[PDB]
């Protein structure tokens, strides 16, 4: 019977200038034309969420529970991990990352400057001998770019960010960066999502789908995951990163963490002001990511027991959780469903939307996605996953009438490459502003499981091919459903359909080529869609000459990490 947070009443306030509409740009009308409906998210609407993510937890464990834990635990004890150097963990850092509240910077810290690698061992010091005292933490209201929508009745309240000073990430670095890359896998096995990269991800969906004599699955929503966590879930987490085989010096950070960061905390705003009091998850935090993958795995692999559903497979991914099993007939199914939903509930996560028995794989969204099919060149039968194209779409029209340090239009190139929008849309307008500004070889920022990359467009022919196969650049013969949502999408925006866009790939494709380099190994196999004439396009050549390992180990997010 913990409050998730108390509040002292301070506002939750920013630091910069926010910018709630759309701005005036002609090239973001080049994409979309109905600007009224893109808007972002500001402090302004911050008290709204927090009236959500406020309220008591009330838990009760049992048989099934403890069960699955000793499980994990077994698993955890497998599993050996390191500290990180000072300087290792200093290069995890993001050139952007929030200054120290004490002098110093990103790049101070990127630099391995004198004060910022003082402070940092000075706080380090500091864990090992204070065990106790709750380390400060600031709450800013996240801002993201969405789309207007009345059929949910207006807007969505921003999100919210609870964070700790950048001293402290880079100890979390140092004691936990080895954990979490690691421990997760470990654990759980193929259950752990962010160990696939997206056509991973796909096969394993698909394959877990067929080996079903009769297939049922579904999604669970929990109701903001992050206030459901509670401080005891928190303690188990600890305890699980305990079965590890550490040094006596991580093993105290680690526990010392736990109590002053992890388990709860005081909060002040951007002014410095006391805001109020956390008792759950911090949505900030090194262990973000790979706790709520660690405690939504553990409810709902407990609350499977309870519910007795046949062949269960759990995909989880932080607190994005989907379940495949074998049917048991649709009203055993429904009635299954409301016992998983009845032991979680009890394990305090409840849903928001309940979830419901789906027998089609293509109507079934985890992490914002569905599969979906596609053809390749000898006419074979392709699945790749896709989503509504809308957000995507809205943000990448945002960031092409105002600037973002970290965009979104590269990350979702990459993530979705092989779909319908992506390809012709993306691509095409983004190559297109590339060329009117001749920066082709720039690399950009965009982030991927939470964690930050530097990358070159000039790549994308490489990086797309090892993510999604060789098929993604001659996929064709789209299901009409998908076609259908996209075209749908585009006339509620106001962005040019398919074909206006099949115009200027052409129009784009041809000034690449006249290039050649690399930005013809691009022009060429990114818009061989776009031509009547096909030439004929294989293996890439350094398509396999470059590093992608880190890419899809593990999750980061709120994480505060940087991979080059
Ligand atoms: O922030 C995160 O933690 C994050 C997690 C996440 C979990 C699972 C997932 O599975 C899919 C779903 C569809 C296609 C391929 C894959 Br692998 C994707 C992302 N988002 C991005 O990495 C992200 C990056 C760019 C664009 C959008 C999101
Ligand atoms: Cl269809």
């Amino acid at each position: 019977m913990s409050m998730s947070y108390t509040w002292t009443g301070a506002l939750i306030t920013p630091c910069a200038a926010e910018e709630s509409k759309l701005p005036i740009n002609a090239l973001s009308n080049s994409l979309l034309r109905h600007h009224n409906l893109v808007y972002s998210t500001t402090s302004r609407s911050a008290s709204l969420r927090q009236k959500k993510v406020t309220f008591d937890r009330l838990q009760v464990l049992d048989d099934h529970y403890r069960d699955v834990l000793k499980e994990m635990k077994a698993k955890a004890s497998t599993v050996k991990a390191k500290l990180l150097s000072v300087e290792e963990a200093c290069k995890l850092t993001p050139p952007h990352s929030a200054k120290s509240k004490f002098g110093y910077g990103a790049k101070d810290v990127r630099s391995l400057s004198s004060r910022a690698v003082n402070h940092i061992r000075s706080v380090w010091k500091d864990l090992l001998e204070d065990t106790d005292t709750p380390i400060q933490t600031t709450i800013m209201a996240k801002n993201e770019v969405f789309c207007v929508q009345p059929e949910k009745g207006g807007r969505k309240p921003a999100r919210l960010i609870v964070f700790p000073d950048l001293g402290v990430r880079v100890c979390e670095k140092m004691a936990l960066y080895d954990v979490v890359s690691t421990l997760p896998q470990a654990v759980m096995g193929s259950s752990y999502g962010f160990q696939y990269s997206p056509k991973q991800r796909v096969e394993f969906l698909v394959n877990t789908w067929k080996a079903k004599k009769c297939p049922m699955g579904f999604s669970y929503d929990t109701r903001c995951f992050d206030s459901t966590v509670t401080e005891n879930d928190i303690r188990v987490e600890e305890s699980i990163y305990q079965c590890c085989d550490l040094a006596p010096e991580a093993r105290q950070a680690i526990r010392s963490l736990t109590e002053r960061l992890y388990v709860g905390g005081p909060m002040t705003n951007s002014k410095g002001q006391n805001c109020g009091y956390r008792r759950c998850r911090a949505s900030g935090v090194l262990t973000t990511s790979c706790g709520n993958t660690l405690t939504c795995y553990l409810k709902a692999a407990a609350a499977c027991r309870a519910a007795k559903l046949q062949d269960c497979t759990m995909l989880v991914n932080g607190d994005d959780l989907v379940v495949i099993c074998e049917s048991a007939g649709t009203q055993e199914d429904a009635a299954s469903l409301r016992v998983f939903t009845e032991a979680m509930t009890r394990y305090s996560a409840p849903p928001g939307d309940p979830p419901q028995p789906e027998y089609d794989l293509e109507l079934i969204t985890s992490c914002s996605s569905n599969v979906s099919v596609a053809h390749d060149a000898s006419g074979k039968r392709v699945y790749y996953l896709t989503r509504d194209p809308t957000v995507p779409l809205a943000r990448a029209a945002w960031e092409t009438a105002r600037h973002t340090p970290v965009n979104s239009w590269l990350g979702n190139i990459i993530m979705y490459a092989p779909t319908l929008w992506a390809r012709m849309i993306l691509m095409t307008h983004f190559f297109s502003i590339l060329l009117a500004q001749e920066q082709l070889e720039k690399a950009l920022d965009c982030q991927i499981y939470g964690a930050c990359y530097s990358i070159e467009p000039l790549d994308l022919p490489q990086i797309i091919e090892r993510l999604h196969g060789l098929s993604a650049f001659s996929l064709h013969s789209y299901s009409p459903g998908e076609i259908n949502r996209v075209a749908s999408c585009l006339r509620k925006l106001g962005v040019p359909p398919l074909r206006v866009w099949r115009h200027r790939a052409r129009s784009v494709r041809a000034k690449l080529l006249s290039q050649g380099g690399r930005a013809a190994i691009c022009g060429k196999y990114l818009f061989n869609w776009a031509v009547r004439t096909k030439l004929k396009l294989t293996p890439i050549p350094a398509a396999s000459r470059l590093l992608l390992s880190g890419w899809f180990v593990a999750g980061y997010s709120g994480g505060d990490i940087y991979h080059s």
